[PDB]
């Protein structure tokens, strides 16, 4: 028994204001209703961070790399990494283990993704929002650790 | 093309007294000569952190808890994250990524086990001189990594 998947998560996050206060947004991707032979998705309707399959001949840092610029094009930004989800049940799908990484970039490619053509299935959510979302797998538990350590990084300055 | 493996490997780490100064020691253990069948083991006569598989049914950190058990014993000690181990190639085995774990204990315990009936097997080195050592694996990468975070923490304070 071997494990079914790694995979590389990004919380993708920028500072913006809302009602005139600077607030803490993260980049969602709404998982399709249907996977690719038009029937019900696993964790279908789920808003899911942005992520990917990591390649055998890669690190899960050069797959959130990659990730990173496929979403938004940004290309000189360093990726925190903040933990691994592998606790066991997390994916449906099979035992995934997911390295998750942070990023803070700026919020104008961020927007510009959830104003685009996936426009529907892309949001930029204020942090708190976020939370109560309809989330994939373990993805809740991503965000509060993830909301939790970018926190405590912004309150060291 | 799925991962071949996971893994939890831990840097056990106390200090203790070399020439009259308190110095960072590390418990390793020597990779056989032989596998199961009696040939050449991969990675035989290296030096390597202790660590397992981890099971389908359980964490990195449950399986690092329970491996921290198995070779000391020791039962009430948080085990620090310090990083994934993921670069292809790293296990000549397959695709296993690993999950990096320290802990500072007591000598004690790690005295115990490397002057007990696995003697030769088992040694507790000053870092500076484990980091010569022939090291199974990424092991080395381990340890320069670990050593700078303890030593990073130490500085803290």
């Amino acid at each position: 028994r071997t494990p079914d998947g790694y995979t590389s998560d990004m919380i993708l996050t920028t500072v913006k204001e809302l009602n005139g206060k600077p607030t803490l947004h993260i980049l969602l991707i709404k998982r399709s209703l249907t996977n690719a032979e038009g029937k019900p998705n696993m964790e279908g309707g789920k808003w899911a961070v942005p992520g990917g399959f990591v390649d055998e001949n890669e690190s899960a840092e050069q797959a959130a790399e990659r990730e990173l610029e496929e979403e938004t094009s940004l290309t000189d930004i360093p990726l925190i990494p903040f933990g691994v989800f592998d606790k066991p049940g997390r994916d449906p799908r099979g035992w995934i283990i997911s390295r998750a990484f942070y990023a803070i970039v700026p919020p104008e490619a961020l927007e510009k993704r959830a104003a685009g053509d996936d426009a529907a299935e892309i949001g930029l959510f204020p942090m708190t929002e976020a939370l109560e979302l309809p989330l994939a797998f373990d993805h809740l538990d991503m965000l509060k650790k993830a909301f939790s350590a970018i926190t405590e990084e912004f309150l060291l300055t």
